[PDB]
């Protein structure tokens, strides 16, 4: 793995809060990921290392938990603590009751207001917030993508933040990369970049899969032939640009998180983009 050889020399694991399994909890599934509590109250996530693992997964186990404890950021799901001296093991993160953004947009589409174009601007803010203090410390995602980002409540005054899944050439998330990654396997920031284009997209078009008539050859061959998407329905001018300008074939061309943060900004500041109404879906079709 890409991370693991800079985490492990500088992280530790004395570094991580090992809580006694007494103390801990299980209340129920979420999706293996619980609900848990600790006590003996705080209320946490937890993923647990199934008893018949590989030594490798072993060290996967530990290096999520390494990583995550590394970073310190609002829009970045945090690490509680671990269980690791019991079987099986635990790693005890955030609890984000919100859920996965991209069941949110799809469960929170207008129906015949449950959100705004500035609530959507404001979890594009917040994603790209952290993304950018992930490139500022180095970090290569490699998997932004709506499924992986997780909402702190439903109602106003959510927070949305960047996690992993682990989810991940039938398994490469192909609607979600760049030319140079599912072809060359190259993976840099300007790579994340253009992944959050794709978010952008998941965002404004209220949760739909990218290139929505296409599997994922044909969206190959689509990309890497200059095909790009259309702008999600009632999606502003101001925020297609900042997609499109994600999806510029060199990575060179494409903005960092920097810039992308900026001009995220600059749309929330445009009556005209904030003030436009998201479509409605009607039953019937
Ligand atoms: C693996 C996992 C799960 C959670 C989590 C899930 C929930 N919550 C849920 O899964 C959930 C919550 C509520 C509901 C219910 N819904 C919400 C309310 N609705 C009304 C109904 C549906 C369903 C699922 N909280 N915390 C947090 C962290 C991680 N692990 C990582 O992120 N690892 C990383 C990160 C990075 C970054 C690159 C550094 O690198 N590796």
């Amino acid at each position: 793995n890409p991370n693991y050889s800079f985490a492990g020399k500088t992280s530790s694991i004395s570094d991580l809060k090992e809580v006694p399994r007494k103390n801990i909890t299980l209340i129920r599934g979420l999706g293996e990921v619980y609900e848990g509590q600790v006590s003996g109250p705080l209320q946490v996530a937890v993923k647990t290392l199934p008893e018949v693992c590989s030594e490798q997964d072993e060290l996967d186990f530990l290096m999520e938990a390494l990583i995550i404890s590394k970073f310190n950021h609002q829009n970045i799901v945090r690490c509680i603590g671990v269980s690791l001296q019991s079987l099986p093991r635990f790693i005890l993160l955030e609890l984000m009751a919100g859920g996965d953004l991209k069941s949110f947009l799809r469960e929170t589409r207008p129906r015949p207001s449950s959100l705004a174009m500035l609530d959507l601007l404001h979890v594009a803010r917040d994603i790209a917030c952290g993304c950018q203090y992930l490139e500022e410390n180095h970090f290569i995602h490699r998997d932004i993508a709506a499924r992986n980002c997780l909402l702190t409540c439903p109602g106003p005054g959510r927070v949305a933040k960047i996690g992993d899944f682990g989810m991940a050439c039938a398994m490469l998330p192909v609607k979600w990369m760049p030319p140079e990654a599912f072809m060359e396997g190259i993976f840099t920031s300007k790579t994340d970049t253009w992944s959050f284009g794709v978010l952008l997209w998941e965002i404004f078009s209220l949760g739909y899969m990218p290139y929505p008539s296409k599997s994922n050859q044909e969206v190959l061959e689509f990309v890497t032939s200059g095909g790009r998407m259309d702008p999600p329905k009632n999606c502003p001018g101001p925020v297609y640009r900042i997609m499109t300008q994600c999806w510029q074939h060199q990575p060179e061309d494409r903005p960092n998180f920097a810039i992308i943060l900026e001009r995220i900004e600059y749309c929330t500041q445009d009556p005209d983009v904030i003030n436009t109404a998201l479509p409605i879906e009607y039953g019937p079709l």
